[PDB]
């Protein structure tokens, strides 16, 4: 039996481990202080391995489940530590979806949405300002409006920029912030991908769903979770009952109808 | 022991989440503890839990042994539930009162307990409105937005149909993404009465006019049986309403 910590791209993840779950014989129950009772509620009955689906646990929390002795592993989510991790590479990530953009013309290009101070913001962060120095785009704090990778925080930072923006392409931190981008262009009468080209991160069902449909970097969450699974099992098999490697699953970009050259 | 255990497979909606957001407020209330399971019944049963509750599902002779409530589904079992015939009943009246009469309906599957009686609350609104049901009006699907955007495709971009009851919101989107490419202006040539009423109705443009659930509510009434319980035979529907956006205008 194996537990999957939970806080769209999560139930493709539970997708993959389903299924490499269910070819290993496997079960799967899914856990919902929240975060302390939840690697108990996960520990406290017999579980062969526990995956954690993007969850950011404290000093403490993760010291208790370094200590309960069960093989666990963090999925979509890197760290600077070695904690075992499958992921994408965030840094890579944010330098893609620039890139896509400055290949196609761009050179006012903004970023929005990103929680900054966290590991995977910060990578992101990154890749796109190495994008924009390679490209010698000078960074421009102004075409940079943090969030919290929500669909208000697309709205608020398209507002941010404003009806008159000088900026021909966006970076949306997550396929919920692009379509608040969207959105809200939208009602500033800002065409897409007209006078304004959007890429979006993650590229879940929601990125075929808004008109125009959404151009993407598309992280192979189905990926992060077969491999997480075959890394409990692999803890099993050489019998150590441990994991310890960080894995970088490629992305990979999605072209559909959000962008177009400058 | 203290844990609920939740159990939902496969869904081609967020109707869940949002009855877990109810479950998981009245559980912290109690110190309950909550996981969720996709063979399902058993995962749960050889773990020492307190309740089960089983959203929208359909081996209760199993569960019967091992206290559970269904979820989001409605004769001795209990449940809490929006009352699925009401829904359709409503979804298709909103449209009647608006001058529609040729309406359809799309994105319900066949099976017996949730879709059969959508599909009969929107057959009773056509008979109260004395309109001849009409099979080519009605195109079966599992819920999904691929279901909406194939259903559309069916009905044709020639549809006389001047409104469309879709079976969820993401069948909804289907519908009116399809409907766009086919140059058909919503609600300008085509009305869309959406059911469920999530946040997917905020984001899309038009905003998608509702029949709405209260799911979280039916989270919240499913913990508090099974505190009461323990402290299940209760069959409760919970009401729906509808909600006004952008996606409707009269004949």
């Amino acid at each position: 039996v194996i537990a999957a910590v939970v806080s769209n791209f999560a139930q493709q993840i539970l997708d993959g481990i389903q299924e490499e779950a269910h070819k290993n014989g496997y079960n799967l129950i899914i856990v919902y202080e929240e975060q302390k009772h939840a690697l108990l509620t996960a520990i406290e009955r017999p579980v062969m391995g526990i995956l954690l689906l993007s969850i950011a646990l404290t000093d403490d929390n993760l010291q208790l489940l370094q200590s309960s002795d069960v093989p666990y592993c963090f999925l979509s989510m890197g760290f600077d530590d070695d904690r075992p991790f499958i992921s994408s590479d965030d840094e890579d990530i944010g330098y893609q979806a620039t890139n896509l953009l400055i290949n196609e013309g761009h050179r006012q290009i903004g970023i929005a949405g990103i929680d900054q101070y966290p590991y995977t913001g910060r990578k992101r962060l990154a890749g796109y300002k190495k994008a924009l120095k390679e490209a010698n785009i000078a960074i421009n704090q102004e075409w940079i409006k943090p969030g919290d990778y929500s669909y208000t925080s697309g709205e608020q930072a398209m507002k941010a920029f404003g009806k008159n923006t000088d900026l021909t392409g966006i970076i949306a931190a997550s396929d919920m912030t692009a379509i608040g981008i969207l959105n809200q262009a939208s009602s500033f009468g800002i065409e897409v991908p007209k006078d304004l080209s959007i890429v979006s991160i993650d590229g879940t069902e929601m990125c075929k769903i808004t008109r125009p449909q959404l151009t993407s970097i598309s992280q192979d969450f189905f990926q992060m979770g077969v491999t997480g699974v075959q890394q409990i099992h692999q803890s099993v098999k050489n019998g150590s009952n441990r994991i310890v490697s960080q894995q970088f699953i490629p992305v990979n970009p999605v072209i559909r109808k959000s962008t177009a050259r400058l």
